[PDB]
RNA sequence: AACUCAAUUUGUAAAAAAGUUUUAGAGCUAGAAAUAGCAAGUUAAAAUAAGGCUAGUCCGUUAUCAACUUGAAAAAGUGGCACCGAGUCGGUGCU
DNA sequence: CAATACTTTTTTTTACAAATTGAGT
DNA sequence: AAAAAGTATTG
């Protein structure tokens, strides 16, 4: 008879059996291998350790980006195989050229120059156009002909990088000059408004609307100079629509719902024929003089800089560029060495400095050139019109850049447009493919359809409708989009959990909207005078009132129910109604939409279109594209008007039900033959509901559902972190072993325990452009200041007090408080969505609760702006103003301190179900189950009060330990808790409110014996704690105090590090150049690193053990030899498959194919003197050992750290009473290090360290005493310091040692061990 | 168990702009030579896990892994119990 | 050999579905 | 976003 405890973690599970006597137990153990013992005595405690799961996130990023990869390189064979023909004609070696661009001379096929083919052609090339956008500029404006192959480069470049699909529609060209696109505007606007016309004058449309400034704050500047216009009038909503931004034109016109507008949307088409359809084609001209506004607007947000008119705006910025790059450098060349000739080199020439120099050929961040550059042209004379060019960033532009990412396809476009355009006349295959190649350019696989698979994907869910390999061209009359565009939502969309092989209905589906109403209205009752007893609705009372109300009314109120029918119809003067207030929860909303739209209540009414109606609700909710909803729609065009249709592709629905069809209104009830909703519908006068329904062992539900229906698999399918996974799938199998050490014997309790910049600057950015405060110039910041919480706060805030309506000085923040809105003595959430910034944290309130009504009803304006811009959340405002709901009552408050000690958590509940399912597997008589073990759930609360109120302080730092400390603990307190409340079955195992309070704040009193309570009492519990019912001892305080303290002084505790063979990339991502060095890697086969650069670093997957011979010497002759060789993920799989083969080639020589070991990382290797250490790779090590450190210097240093009740003086003196245990430490540290690290060159400057700060306060060396475990902990050397002596790690970089040492093969648990010795090996 | 709202987490797809690596952008004068003085510099092609077979405009970094026997694989199978004590586990007795 | 010091890919957008928690009902 | 292995140069 025993019990296990869990401790489970993301990198860690703490593990301990115990018995009836709160003891852990000990066994001997067979050891296996070559080794001379063959048993071996551990106690059923330990630990096991394990490196972090990962998302399948980068995994999938990188994965991703290849398919990008695998397409752009497409983009280029469609073109080019399009050229190839006539291009042939011109030069056969061109494409072949473009190919071996990247191999060099000494390996090129072709002449070495790639576009034309000699050298003084090439050379006058890059001379007439020395960027490519001097090519394309040339071959739009210029009407002469042009060389073939110039074209294919202008035209692959424009493809190669075609720029992003943000925006939809055309951009038209002829769009251009801002300050006539407006006045025809207000021209236009004029026209209708001749009463109230807008005077544009003197108005600088080109200044206020082109400026680098955000969309609304050009809005804000332009109506500014419009007195008597409003920003949210027509004209302010106009120009909101011109620049960019989303505005609603419901006032304006008078409107019902809000009607958006979005120029880039492809609904503004559609969303704008609503609205015209609504007020009328009158202002057809209106808005789209406001299109081409943000035709123009675009550009202007596009080009760094402005120039003349053309039809190639982009290609002409950059050249713009060039020139003004090229006019400042010259400048700045001469500028320099007339004024600074003790720098030209340093700038001009030193690529390690950040000049010019690293500018170009190094690797200087624009921002890193100017960093640096900057304070050169402050001291120098004539500069002071390039400080400008500096600060607005365009000093010295490249013209490949990372702004380049706003540039949409629209603009590169227009471009190659504009090139076929041109040379089409001259070269007629051009004219035959214009649209050909525009296609290749506007072409984008919908996310919705996926990737372009035949089978070989699991991520593919895309139907071909064709068999031929899809093209850009062909992609409509090949790929059924749609019938995937439906497939990539039903694969994620859930299934009915009572009938797992259906499909739930969409969240408005009329038969759930009918099947609500039923099973709310089955529940009514009415009587009136001359009845004796309130009575059911029967089936015909329901489809009646269905009928005359609820397809009438989209809400049923109780006063409709009662002079609507029971008076109209049954005469009923007086009636009472029972099971319903006010009104109707339930509605057939999706039936009075349709009837809004379609206008048919025959139709719609009419049983038969039932199937129909479905189907059209389906569309709506299961698509989103416009295009795709307007296709599935049109089989339907047929049946209703033009005018419906188009009103109906534009209602959407957004949900996935719990049911499905078959259920409710499909599966029968055998005698019956009735359905759910027919039971529902009527059914005598029980008149069940759902739940009663599925339920009633009386009908044939219950069964036919429970007729319904791996491991790691069961595990992966969880909702949660996959780190949680992890530790909760280790957790099993180290039961399922523990299970077998005990003798397959089940045990009775298993106690469990789980335990818990860039994106901050956003949010303030957001939320401050919501309320237009200048506190960011008033008050500039950067991105990692923000970590510090109380600056945090004062930028959320506004800087702003939350409860007293005045300012706050950022300079006196440290006398400022963070006050809990819910106070940490009811729930714990150090977080910000529970924390505020105050003067004084004395003006909440009272401290006993939520911050007052008084403070709620004059701060409560204030924290609605604070969410309208997103600057606190719905959570945190809900519990700034619960007072005026009621604020947090007396039972509120148990509650908070309840859910401190009960696992409200879901994933944990998971856990323990697995667990008492895999237990519990007997069934009895009755078909009951028999819960032959309890499975219980603790929060670390229990144990981490249960350490502090009992001295059994734990010190993360000085092992591991610890974690199998924790698991034991909570066998102890878990088990001890039932036994001594076992009514409290129903919160902690799987299967008047003051009362409440003082129960869970004083649950774990008893094992306590002077309990002193803050009402001034001394009550003492006895020496033994027993059951009241039971008469089972449950808590000696005299021995089960010691039976724990003796536990936590085990030296023997199963430390167990998981052997995992590394997986992931191949090496580092970095392409490093040409150097002659063996350990560079082939970036391709054909590519010598020597010539072309390759990888570096490889990721080893595992080692091995490599027992055989090598060629020594000149003589040819084999010297045996026992290394150790790392196999790389990369050379893997080849390995695998034929490894004699593989090491071979290596130069290995009968090569013992029987010991060839596999060495995953973290393999344990045991040695001399009982030192440990563990494999990192083929040639890196690690410590393998634990400290053992006595437990008075545990405490000792958990409170000579901690110093900070009245009962801390005995703990406090205790430390003054006993610093000798200082030098006692570093004498348990050091006489261990000698004897497992080996760090004699560190160990002298830790002596040398903590002698030299003796005389610092107790407290200072306790803290930095616990740094110095870092030298001995279990891992990897890291780095440490004392005090302000940093102690730089040593590493072990041999693994020749362990060759000759002893290999330990460890079960889960480490008890069942495999000990091979490698010097019998040769 | 419902509903509403909001936040978080996980998982999939579609896109863009960078970054790097070789090559192409004839460097010129002087000096035997290293070295000096000048000139220039912004762009492009190509690769972007080696690569794989099932040959798709697809798949290639997540999850899962002690040893041994058995299996394609998933996975199954394999190691006695009590007491005393404790510096990583010893010692003792029993079948 | 041991000591020492340097490096390690990045940024952005669109679209969907599921739990799960936490506060209102 | 650091841990810590890979790499190189120096004692």
């Amino acid at each position: 008879k025993y019990s296990i405890g869990l401790a489970i973690g993301t990198n860690s599970v703490g593990w301990a059996v115990i018995t009836d006597e709160y003891k852990v137990p000990s066994k001997k153990f067979k050891v296996l291998g070559n080794t001379d013992r063959h048993s071996i005595k551990k106690n059923l405690i330990g630990a096991l350790l394990f490196d972090s799961g990962e998302t399948a996130e980068a995994t999938r990023l990188k994965r991703t980006a290849r398919r990008r990869y695998t397409r752009r390189k497409n983009r280029i064979c469609y073109l080019q195989e399009i050229f190839s023909n006539e291009m042939a004609k011109v030069d056969d070696s061109f494409f072949h050229r473009l190919e071996e661009s990247f191999l060099v001379e000494e390996d090129k096929k072709h002449e070495r120059h790639p576009i034309f083919g000699n050298i003084v052609d090439e050379v006058a090339y890059h001379e007439k156009y020395p960027t490519i956008y001097h090519l394309r500029k040339k071959l739009v404006d210029s009407t002469d002909k042009a060389d073939l192959r110039l074209i294919y480069l202008a035209l692959a470049h424009m493809i190669k990088f075609r720029g992003h699909f943000l925006i939809e529609g055309d951009l038209n060209p002829d769009n251009s000059d801002v300050d006539k696109l407006f006045i025809q505007l207000v021209q236009t606007y004029n026209q209708l408004f001749e009463e109230n016309p807008i005077n544009a004058s003197g108005v600088d449309a080109k200044a206020i609307l082109s400026a680098r400034l955000s969309k609304s704050r050009r809005l804000e500047n332009l109506i500014a100079q419009l007195p008597g216009e409003k920003k949210n009038g027509l004209f302010g909503n106009l120009i909101a629509l011109s620049l960019g931004l989303t505005p609603n034109f419901k006032s304006n016109f008078d409107l019902a719902e809000d009607t958006k507008l979005q120029l880039s949307k492809d609904t503004y088409d559609d969303d704008l024929d609503n609205l015209l359809a609504q007020i009328g084609d009158q202002y057809a001209d209106l808005f789209l003089a406001a299109k081409n506004l943000s035709d123009a607007i675009l550009l202007s947000d596009i080009l760094r800089v402005n120039t003349e008119i053309t039809k190639a705006p982009l290609s002409a910025s950059m050249i713009k560029l060039y020139d003004e790059h090229h006019q400042d450098l010259t400048l700045l060349k001469a500028l320099v060495r007339q004024q600074l000739p003790e720098k030209y080199k340093e700038i001009f020439f030193d690529q390690s400095k950040n000049g010019y120099a690293g500018y170009i050929d190094g690797g200087a961040s624009q921002e890193e050139f100017y960093k640096f550059i900057k304070p050169i042209l402050e001291k120098m004379d004539g500069t002071e019109e390039l400080l400008v060019k500096l600060n607005r960033e365009d000093l010295l532009r490249k013209q490949r850049t990372f702004d380049n990412g706003i540039i949409p396809h629209q603009i590169h476009l227009g471009e190659l447009h504009a090139i076929l355009r041109r040379q089409e006349d001259f070269y007629p295959f051009l004219k035959d493919n214009r649209e050909k190649i525009e296609k290749i350019l506007t072409f984008r696989i919908p996310y919705y359809v996926g990737p372009l698979a035949r089978g070989n994907s699991r991520f593919a869910w895309m139907t071909r409708k064709s068999e031929e390999t899809i093209t850009p061209w062909n992609f409509e009359k090949v790929v059924d989009k749609g019938a995937s565009a439906q497939s990539f939502i039903e694969r994620m969309t859930n299934f009915d959990k009572n009938l797992p092989n259906e499909k739930v209905l969409p969240k408005h589906s009329l038969l759930y909207e009918y099947f609500t109403v039923y099973n709310e209205l089955t529940k009514v009752k009415y009587v009136t005078e001359g009845m004796r007893k309130p009575a059911f609705l029967s089936g015909d009372q329901k489809k009646a009132i269905v009928d005359l109300l609820f397809k009438t009314n989209r809400k049923v109120t109780v006063k409709q129910l009662k002079e609507d029918y029971f008076k109209k119809i049954e005469c009923f003067d007086s009636v009472e109604i029972s099971g319903v207030e006010d009104r109707f929860n339930a509605s057939l909303g999706t039936y009075h939409d349709l009837l809004k739209i379609i206008k048919d209540k025959d139709f719609l009414d009419n049983e038969e279109n039932e199937d129909i109606l479905e189907d059209i609700v389906l569309t709506l909710t299961l698509f989103e594209d416009r295009e795709m909803i307007e296709e599935r729609l049109k089989t339907y065009a047929h049946l209703f008007d033009d005018k419906v249709m188009k009103q109906l592709k534009r209602r959407r629905y957004t949900g996935w039900g719990r049911l499905s069809r078959k259920l409710i209104n499909g599966i029968r009830d055998k005698q019956s033959g009735k359905t759910i909703l027919d039971f529902l519908k009527s059914d005598g006068f029980a008149n069940r509901n759902f739940i009663q329904l599925i339920h009633d062992d009386s009908l044939t539900f219950k069964e036919d559902i429970q007729k319904a229906q791996s491991l790691h698999e069961h595990i992966a399918n969880l909702a949660g972190s996959p780190a949680i996974k992890k530790g909760i799938l280790q957790t099993v199998k180290v039961v399922d072993e523990l299970v077998k050490v005990m003798g397959r014997h089940k045990p009775e309790n298993i106690v469990i325990e789980m335990a818990r910049s860039r994106e901050r600057m956003k949010r303030i950015e957001e939320g401050i452009k919501e309320l237009g405060s200048q506190i960011l110039k008033e008050h500039p910041v950067e991105n990692t200041q923000l970590q510090n919480e109380k600056l945090y706060l004062y930028y959320l805030q506004n800087g702003r007090d939350m409860y007293v309506d005045q300012e706050l000085d950022i300079n006196r923040l440290s006398d400022y408080d963070v006050d809990a809105i819910v106070p940490q003595s009811f729930l714990k959430d150090d977080s910000i969505d529970n924390k505020v910034l105050t003067r004084s944290d004395k003006n909440r309130g009272k401290s006993d609760n939520v911050p007052s009504e008084e403070v709620v009803k004059k701060m409560k304006n204030y924290w609605r702006q604070l969410l309208n811009a997103k600057l606190i959340t719905q959570r945190k405002f809900d519990n700034l103003t619960k007072a005026e709901r009621g604020g947090l009552s007396e039972l509120d408050k148990a509650g908070f301190i309840k859910r401190q000690l009960v696992e409200t958590r879901q994933i944990t509940k998971h856990v323990a179900q697995i667990l008492d399912s895999r237990m519990n597997t007997k069934y009895d008589e009755n078909d009951k189950l028999i819960r032959e073990v309890k499975v219980i759930t603790l929060k670390s609360k229990l144990v981490s009060d249960f350490r502090k109120d009992f001295q059994f302080y734990k010190v993360r730092e000085i092992n591991n330990y610890h974690h199998a400390h924790d698991a034991y603990l909570n066998a102890v307190v878990g088990t001890a808790l039932i036994k001594k409340y076992p009514k409290l079955e129903s919160e902690f195992v799987y299967g008047k409110a003051t009362a409440k309070y003082f129960f869970y704040s004083n649950i774990m009193n008893f094992f306590k014996t002077e309990i002193t309570l803050a009402n001034g009492e001394i009550r003492k519990r006895p020496l033994i704690e027993t059951n009241g019912e039971t008469g089972e001892i449950v808590w000696d305080k005299g021995r089960d105090f010691a039976t724990v303290r003796k536990v936590l002084s085990m030296p023997q505790v199963n430390i167990v590090k998981k052997t995992e063979v590394q997986t992931g990339g191949f090496s580092k991502e970095s392409i490093l150049p040409k150097r002659n060095s063996d350990k560079l890697i082939a970036r391709k086969k054909d590519w010598d690193p020597k010539k072309y650069g390759g990888f570096d670093s490889p990721t080893v997957a595992y080692s091995v053990l490599v027992v055989a011979k090598v060629e020594k010497g000149k003589s040819k002759k084999l010297k045996s030899v026992k290394e150790l060789l790392g196999i790389t993920i990369m050379e893997r799989s080849s390995f695998e498959k034929n490894p004699i083969d593989f090491l071979e080639a290596k130069g290995y020589k009968e090569v013992k194919k029987d010991l060839i070991i596999k060495l995953p990382k973290y393999s344990l290797f045991e040695l001399e003197n009982g030192r440990k250490r563990m494999l990192a790779s083929a040639g890196v090590l690690q410590k393998g050992n634990e400290l053992a450190l006595p437990s008075k210097y545990v405490n000792f240093l958990y409170l000579a750290s901690h110093y900070e009740p009245e009962d801390n003086e005995q703990k406090q003196l205790f430390v003054e009473q006993h610093k000798h245990y200082l030098d006692e430490i570093i004498e348990q540290i050091s006489e261990f290090s000698k004897r497992v690290i080996l760090a004699d060159a560190n160990l002298d400057k830790v002596l040398s360290a903590y002698n030299k700060h003796r005389d610092k306060p107790i407290r200072e060396q306790a803290e930095n005493i616990i740094h110095l475990f870092t030298l001995t902990n279990l891992g990897a050397p890291a780095a440490f310091k004392y005090f302000d002596t940093t102690i730089d790690r040593k590493r072990y970089t041999s693994t020749k040692e362990v060759l000759d040492a002893t290999l330990i093969h460890q079960s889960i648990t480490g008890l069942y061990e495999t000990r091979i010795d490698l010097s019998q090996l040769g």
